[PDB]
């Protein structure tokens, strides 16, 4: 089978992630945060999610990725997607950083999908930074000039999601790119087009998120490559 490799950092909506690939007929594999090299050396893994979970990404005693084996899923060009907690991994895990919110997010919540000819959909680029106009608020980040492919086939360019975090990326990990945003999470979803890595600060899994779906099944079959 084309496995997907779903990692568990403590999530409670953790399961709603097979659910997810279940609904996509897609084969799953679940391990822990300190998941080793040797138990999955040998599976036929396509792509790799990081869950969301309640610890803090900064604080110590959290779960977090073997330096080792986060870097095996890289060179053996291992497509990732990161949830809440795991997009936040990612960031760590790559020279970038994560602060407290200064306003957490919770409940369903509408998400700017960002490219360079719509960023004047932004009409709240005072709530970071104070910056005068949207085109002023971007041009300390990297944004692409097509949509993302984990967005391929969305309708609008406004996704639906259910949030639930008190942390959020300050510091957008190396060579990524800014794909969206929201009232109150500014770096809300990160793309790096070399090592296909994903991440989303919501959570798709969760059916309150109505385009959650469509990102799994671009992500297991578009960009993993996966037969059902």
């Amino acid at each position: 089978y084309d496995k997907i490799l779903v990692l568990n950092f403590g999530s409670q909506y953790f399961h709603l992630i097979v659910k997810r690939l279940n609904n996509i007929k897609i084969f799953s594999e679940t391990k822990d945060y300190g998941v080793e090299l040797k138990d999955i050396k040998d599976m036929n893994i396509k792509g790799v999610i990081l869950s969301g979970g309640p610890y803090s990404v900064t604080e110590a005693g959290s779960p977090h990725l073997k330096k080792e084996v986060f870097e095996y899923f890289l060179e053996k060009k291992i497509p990732i997607f990161g949830i809440c907690y795991g997009m936040q991994e990612i960031a760590v895990q790559m020279n970038g950083e994560v602060k407290k919110s200064k306003t957490s997010e919770y409940g369903c919540t509408d998400v700017n999908i960002l490219r360079n000819d719509n960023i004047n959909n932004i009409t709240y680029c005072r709530n970071f930074g104070d910056s005068s106009s949207a085109m002023d608020l971007y041009s300390n980040y990297k944004l692409m000039n097509e949509t993302c492919c984990l967005f391929e086939n969305i309708k609008s360019d406004i996704t639906t999601v259910w949030m639930n975090h008190n942390d959020e990326v300050t510091k957008i990990p190396e060579n990524f790119y800014l794909v969206s945003s929201s009232e109150n999470c500014l770096i809300c979803s990160i793309y790096n087009k070399e090592y296909n890595i994903y991440g989303v600060q919501y959570h798709p899994e969760v059916y309150e998120s109505l385009d959650g779906e469509l990102m799994f099944y671009n992500f297991a079959y578009n960009i993993c490559k996966c037969k059902k």
